[PDB]
């Protein structure tokens, strides 16, 4: 179980981030949701996760492109819960175009959400995790964090950077009970397995890396791509 | 829960393999132990594990250097249980010495146990798993499958070899409901920023996960458990 | 030789970038220099490289943090020389501090020079290279583009992203006679070799990847770290 | 210019190894050829290469499966030239078949030629290079040392094995003036976004570079020449 523990999951209003929220909720953790969503959808999902967690579930709308707003969520968490115990970064935007025609606006935007946000999100979560002497940081990347595909430059570039970000931080905090890891999924609903990875599966992996058994797994990436990177 | 499911585990009379044999046993799986040890020890361990599982637990003495013996153990499994559902390769030997003084004798032995044995082991397991449309192959390698170190040449070449084997076999069987992965532990209590020994229970918990149904989309990959070793 | 060919080398006023400029000059290519430097130093070095190249050597002061200024150099090159034939990215800044105390100003700055600049620099160089049906893009990264070290997060993150950037672009332009590659040096004046890599050595590698023999080497990284990453 | 320098090259009676033997020959190096081929062919090739080098060119028939024969060729080199300055492993065999139908016979053969032979080859070369304080070991592997493919299990495990061996030996000899690297070619004209065959001259140019003095700080690493293969 995950009682008293508090989890902050960016991009958790839909798909993977949401699937992760539901599992960590079933296990009794407090969940801070986040991300784009019509008011109707934000309340629906928020009340849905709430009805799973014995703890406190609540949503925060920090735009991952605004480092100031991200500090808000990171600060309100320190206040409300006394620091996040689990930090999973799932916020991610995309855009496909060949580099020589890739909007600079789109580049800066993709790097903000797919890379820099994890920075702002981690730099804020670390201190309380150090003090408490325990922590779990789990970045949701992608196969494109290990290998590339054409016309996805900004994307690919950010997942590779997230790799390096993970490796560094993990070293920095190795001796503090905190682990920093990455999950690289394939096509979630090139893949030898010929099947979509389901958000429920991806979530189970997150759940594992959060357990105390995965204390000695740090600074690494776990590929779940059905044999994608195996070639 | 692994009730009904059968697990073969090489080098499980001690250390990591044993921890994993125990974990799978508590889950209901039949276990086939394998490995070195005096007769007295072999039966002590075999009971130990049996005492946990409501299924059948027994030991096979196949020598990982003698592929025909591996072949027999694999044959016995197919007959007794209709083939292993889970297969974990943990058998491994070591020999430290700079390469120019490294005994050919020793290179040949390490390669046989650390690399070739998984070939012989997998070849006999793939058909049954294919027929049943489900399977789990978990090769216990090391962080040395990713990075190297001086004086462990045969050991390092073997682990890296297992890497390529894992990838390959995964691709071959990706559409048959079988997964094929590798666990890459660091210094285990039988270069680590974590400054803590990896426990055998820890490694076994990772094995238990990959055997589960959730881990069906994890295949042809490695998972380092080295407390940060490879991150640098 | 490299006659009529034009090379653009960011961060080429000192050290590695400069060493590369000197070799491509000895081989008769036009060289566009770039980077920080007192007027005295800019003229000294510019006249030094000039006196090596049978072609035209000239310096451009685009601040790698200003995507608009980078376009300038990329545009003036298309005008003056009809597109850069070789593009090596060597511009790089650094800052050491543990993540939870890492100035956001410093993060954004490091990503600008170490990562985003290569984007702006490449998106501008590609079209003329495609048209001409030949090209060589060589990103100077570092061992930290493959492995990590503590308190160098922004840095590490950028070199890993440069990895992914390289892999993508290389795929995009595979069939156009252009190759995109990365060089990852160790400590240039952890290393089993116990010796500093010299800028002259790093340069020789750049020179090779520029030859026609290295046409089939694309989307890859060449580690020159004296055994650093071998462990 | 490699005048005075001696190069041993396994599997150089054709293909990549031959291209590399030629390149080093034009540079002034003594060459020791090795590999399969009818008698008529062996001497034709040996002349061909000799005709380029002002140094001594000759061929040794060591069978890469018989380590004692490798040992003799290595011994003959130490006596004739006082040890190889450059050593490139290019000998390699293939066998395509899904693993459950993969002949043990064949697994053993591929592993011997593609992996173990470099062990035996390197062990006899390291001492002389150490004494002279300079050396170049260039293992010609493949893109399969990085990624896998179905039905090439022994081949893939062997290349990955060479990877780990290269890393290890590099670390062992890093301070002795010797470098140990790997070239990882793609489809060579004897999955590629470049849609062009890698030529043997191309691969040989990369070998020539790594042998040079400039490439002294490149060690324990791989260089893929696959036109993009591994980038995806």
């Amino acid at each position: 179980s995950m009682m008293t523990k508090t989890a902050v999951i960016t991009g958790s209003t839909s798909g993977i981030g949401l699937a992760i929220a539901r599992t960590l909720a079933k296990a009794g953790a407090n969940i801070v949701l986040n991300g784009f969503g019509a008011p109707d959808e934000i309340r629906t999902v928020t009340d849905e996760v709430a009805g799973l967690s014995s703890g406190t579930v609540l949503h925060h709308p920090a735009d991952m492109t605004k480092p100031s707003e991200i500090a808000d969520m990171m600060a309100m968490v320190a206040d409300r819960f006394g620091g996040a115990d689990i930090l999973v970064n799932n916020a991610g935007v995309q855009f496909v175009e060949k580099i020589e025609d890739f909007p600079v606006e789109q580049w800066d935007r993709i790097i903000a959400v797919n890379l820099s946000s994890s920075f702002h999100t981690i730099r804020g979560a670390i201190p309380p995790m150090k003090k408490k002497g325990w922590g779990r940081i789990i970045n949701i990347a992608s196969a494109h964090g290990l290998v590339a595909s054409p016309f996805k430059s900004a994307y690919v570039a950010a997942k590779h950077g997230i790799m390096g970000l993970t490796k560094t931080v993990a070293l920095e905090v190795a001796e503090s009970g905190v682990t920093v890891n990455s999950i690289c999924p394939g096509y979630v609903l090139g893949q030898p397995t010929k099947k979509f990875i389901t958000v429920e599966q991806v979530a189970s992996l997150a759940l594992y890396l959060a357990g105390d058994d995965a204390a000695q797994i740090t600074g690494t990436h776990v590929s779940m791509d059905g044999g994608w990177t195996a070639q």
